[PDB]
Protein backbone atom coordinates (compact mmCIF):
# COMPACT_ATOMS: atom_id res chain seq x y z
CA UNK A 1 0.00 0.00 0.00
CA UNK A 2 2.18 2.76 1.01
CA UNK A 3 6.17 1.39 1.97
CA UNK A 4 7.25 2.57 5.44
CA UNK A 5 3.94 4.18 6.23
CA UNK A 6 2.92 3.04 9.68
CA UNK A 7 -1.09 4.13 10.04
CA UNK A 8 -2.74 3.75 13.40
CA UNK A 9 -6.03 4.05 12.97
CA UNK A 10 -7.92 6.37 16.09
CA UNK A 11 -4.78 6.50 18.04
CA UNK A 12 -5.12 9.92 18.94
CA UNK A 13 -9.08 9.55 20.43
CA UNK A 14 -8.15 9.81 24.16
CA UNK A 15 -6.12 13.19 23.29
CA UNK A 16 -8.38 14.56 20.56
CA UNK A 17 -10.16 16.79 23.27
CA UNK A 18 -7.00 18.33 25.02
CA UNK A 19 -5.10 18.70 21.38
CA UNK A 20 -8.62 20.71 19.87
CA UNK A 21 -8.22 22.70 23.73
CA UNK A 22 -4.80 23.79 22.29
CA UNK A 23 -5.17 24.21 18.71
CA UNK A 24 -7.35 27.28 19.93
CA UNK A 25 -4.93 28.15 22.65
CA UNK A 26 -1.87 28.21 19.95
CA UNK A 27 -5.07 29.93 17.20
CA UNK A 28 -4.82 32.63 19.85
CA UNK A 29 -1.24 33.72 19.93
CA UNK A 30 -0.30 32.49 15.90
CA UNK A 31 -4.20 33.15 14.06
CA UNK A 32 -5.08 30.73 11.59
CA UNK A 33 -4.17 32.45 7.97
CA UNK A 34 -4.43 31.60 4.55
CA UNK A 35 -1.11 31.61 2.84
CA UNK A 36 -0.31 32.99 0.29
CA UNK A 37 1.66 30.29 -2.38
CA UNK A 38 4.88 32.25 -4.48
CA UNK A 39 3.12 32.21 -7.34
CA UNK A 40 0.37 35.13 -5.46
CA UNK A 41 -2.35 32.34 -4.82
CA UNK A 42 -4.31 32.01 -1.58
CA UNK A 43 -4.05 28.34 -0.20
CA UNK A 44 -7.92 27.34 1.01
CA UNK A 45 -6.23 25.34 4.01
CA UNK A 46 -5.95 27.84 6.70
CA UNK A 47 -2.88 27.55 8.44
CA UNK A 48 -1.07 28.14 11.88
CA UNK A 49 2.11 26.30 13.67
CA UNK A 50 3.76 25.43 17.07
CA UNK A 51 7.53 24.93 18.13
CA UNK A 52 10.53 26.21 17.81
CA UNK A 53 9.99 26.41 13.97
CA UNK A 54 6.90 26.94 11.42
CA UNK A 55 6.25 26.26 8.12
CA UNK A 56 5.74 29.30 6.17
CA UNK A 57 5.65 30.02 2.21
CA UNK A 58 8.13 33.04 1.16
CA UNK A 59 8.39 35.04 -2.19
CA UNK A 60 10.99 32.78 -3.47
CA UNK A 61 9.43 29.75 -2.79
CA UNK A 62 8.80 27.64 1.24
CA UNK A 63 10.40 27.66 4.42
CA UNK A 64 11.00 26.86 8.10
CA UNK A 65 10.97 30.00 10.15
CA UNK A 66 11.24 31.06 13.92
CA UNK A 67 8.86 33.87 13.14
CA UNK A 68 5.38 34.15 12.35
CA UNK A 69 5.36 36.32 9.45
CA UNK A 70 1.95 37.69 9.74
CA UNK A 71 2.46 38.71 13.77
CA UNK A 72 6.31 38.90 13.75
CA UNK A 73 6.07 36.85 16.70
CA UNK A 74 7.60 33.68 17.28
CA UNK A 75 4.92 31.12 16.59
CA UNK A 76 3.56 29.67 20.02
CA UNK A 77 5.23 26.59 22.22
CA UNK A 78 4.62 23.18 21.41
CA UNK A 79 2.26 22.28 23.79
CA UNK A 80 2.30 19.28 26.33
CA UNK A 81 -0.33 17.40 24.60
CA UNK A 82 1.54 17.53 21.41
CA UNK A 83 4.59 16.40 22.25
CA UNK A 84 3.38 13.44 23.93
CA UNK A 85 1.44 12.31 21.88
CA UNK A 86 3.69 12.80 18.84
CA UNK A 87 6.53 10.94 21.25
CA UNK A 88 3.88 8.06 21.29
CA UNK A 89 3.02 7.26 18.11
CA UNK A 90 6.69 7.44 16.95
CA UNK A 91 7.54 5.08 19.41
CA UNK A 92 4.52 2.88 18.42
CA UNK A 93 6.05 3.18 14.79
CA UNK A 94 9.42 2.53 15.49
CA UNK A 95 10.80 5.93 15.66
CA UNK A 96 11.87 6.34 19.52
CA UNK A 97 14.52 9.17 18.64
CA UNK A 98 12.45 11.45 17.09
CA UNK A 99 12.06 14.73 18.52
CA UNK A 100 10.26 17.44 16.13
CA UNK A 101 11.25 20.97 16.53
CA UNK A 102 7.54 22.09 14.40
CA UNK A 103 4.38 21.04 14.20
CA UNK A 104 1.91 22.70 11.02
CA UNK A 105 -1.80 22.81 11.90
CA UNK A 106 -4.02 22.74 8.89
CA UNK A 107 -7.74 23.91 8.93
CA UNK A 108 -9.78 22.59 6.99
CA UNK A 109 -13.23 24.32 5.79
CA UNK A 110 -16.23 21.76 3.66
CA UNK A 111 -14.61 21.98 0.28
CA UNK A 112 -11.19 23.23 1.18
CA UNK A 113 -8.64 21.34 -0.60
CA UNK A 114 -5.00 20.73 -1.04
CA UNK A 115 -2.89 19.81 -4.16
CA UNK A 116 -0.36 17.16 -5.03
CA UNK A 117 3.13 17.72 -3.45
CA UNK A 118 5.97 16.68 -1.79
CA UNK A 119 7.00 18.00 1.78
CA UNK A 120 10.56 18.28 1.20
CA UNK A 121 11.69 21.19 3.39
CA UNK A 122 12.89 19.42 5.90
CA UNK A 123 16.94 18.45 5.92
CA UNK A 124 16.68 14.88 6.56
CA UNK A 125 14.76 13.20 4.26
CA UNK A 126 15.42 9.86 6.40
CA UNK A 127 13.42 11.72 9.51
CA UNK A 128 9.71 10.62 9.08
CA UNK A 129 6.33 12.85 9.25
CA UNK A 130 3.84 12.21 12.35
CA UNK A 131 0.68 13.05 10.67
CA UNK A 132 -2.81 13.86 12.92
CA UNK A 133 -6.20 14.07 11.72
CA UNK A 134 -8.86 15.39 14.01
CA UNK A 135 -12.44 16.05 13.55
CA UNK A 136 -13.96 15.75 10.20
CA UNK A 137 -12.92 12.71 8.01
CA UNK A 138 -10.95 13.13 4.49
CA UNK A 139 -9.41 11.28 1.30
CA UNK A 140 -5.90 11.60 1.25
CA UNK A 141 -4.83 11.02 -1.97
CA UNK A 142 -1.10 9.83 -2.65
CA UNK A 143 0.81 8.61 -5.92
CA UNK A 144 4.82 7.91 -6.08
CA UNK A 145 8.46 9.72 -6.48
CA UNK A 146 6.45 11.41 -9.57
CA UNK A 147 4.14 13.12 -10.56
CA UNK A 148 2.83 10.75 -13.35
CA UNK A 149 2.59 7.75 -10.80
CA UNK A 150 -1.04 6.03 -10.02
CA UNK A 151 -3.04 7.56 -7.38
CA UNK A 152 -4.38 5.78 -4.22
CA UNK A 153 -6.77 6.96 -1.93
CA UNK A 154 -6.73 6.69 1.96
CA UNK A 155 -9.81 7.94 4.05
CA UNK A 156 -8.46 10.16 7.66
CA UNK A 157 -10.76 10.01 10.10
CA UNK A 158 -10.85 11.40 13.82
CA UNK A 159 -8.07 10.57 15.88
CA UNK A 160 -5.91 8.73 12.59
CA UNK A 161 -2.28 9.15 12.97
CA UNK A 162 -0.34 8.07 10.13
CA UNK A 163 3.78 8.20 10.42
CA UNK A 164 5.14 8.39 7.41
CA UNK A 165 8.45 7.11 6.80
CA UNK A 166 10.85 5.74 4.32
CA UNK A 167 9.54 5.36 0.89
CA UNK A 168 5.89 7.39 1.93
CA UNK A 169 8.04 10.10 3.33
CA UNK A 170 8.79 11.69 -0.24
CA UNK A 171 5.61 10.34 -2.16
CA UNK A 172 3.58 13.29 -3.66
CA UNK A 173 0.09 13.64 -1.99
CA UNK A 174 -2.65 15.99 -1.26
CA UNK A 175 -6.14 16.50 0.11
CA UNK A 176 -9.41 16.19 -1.71
CA UNK A 177 -12.15 18.41 -1.66
CA UNK A 178 -13.44 18.29 2.21
CA UNK A 179 -17.23 16.94 2.53
CA UNK A 180 -19.50 18.95 4.66
CA UNK A 181 -20.75 17.49 7.66
CA UNK A 182 -20.73 17.57 11.30
CA UNK A 183 -18.35 16.62 14.38
CA UNK A 184 -18.74 17.01 18.23
CA UNK A 185 -15.27 18.32 18.98
CA UNK A 186 -14.64 20.28 15.71
CA UNK A 187 -18.76 21.17 14.62
CA UNK A 188 -17.83 22.05 10.64
CA UNK A 189 -13.94 21.17 9.98
CA UNK A 190 -11.00 19.01 9.91
CA UNK A 191 -7.68 19.86 11.60
CA UNK A 192 -4.38 18.53 10.58
CA UNK A 193 -1.25 18.58 12.31
CA UNK A 194 2.03 17.19 10.73
CA UNK A 195 4.74 17.13 13.08
CA UNK A 196 8.46 17.69 11.37
CA UNK A 197 12.18 17.16 12.48
CA UNK A 198 12.68 21.11 10.36
CA UNK A 199 16.02 22.08 12.14
O1 LIG B 1 -4.00 17.20 5.79
C1 LIG B 1 -3.23 16.27 5.66
O2 LIG B 1 -3.56 15.07 6.14
C2 LIG B 1 -1.96 16.43 4.87
C3 LIG B 1 -1.34 17.81 5.14
C4 LIG B 1 -0.08 17.99 4.31
O3 LIG B 1 0.25 17.17 3.49
C5 LIG B 1 0.79 19.18 4.53
O4 LIG B 1 0.34 20.19 5.06
O5 LIG B 1 2.01 19.19 3.99
FE1 LIG C 1 2.37 17.57 2.75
Amino acid sequence: LAAGAVILRRFAFNAAEQLIRDINDVASQSPFRQMVTPGGYTMSVAMTNCGHLGWTTHRQGYLYSPIDPQTNKPWPAMPQSFHNLCQRAATAAGYPDFQPDACLINRYAPGAKLSLHQDKDEPDLRAPIVSVSLGLPAIFQFGGLKRNDPLKRLLLEHGDVVVWGGESRLFYHGIQPLKAGFHPLTIDCRYNLTFRQAG
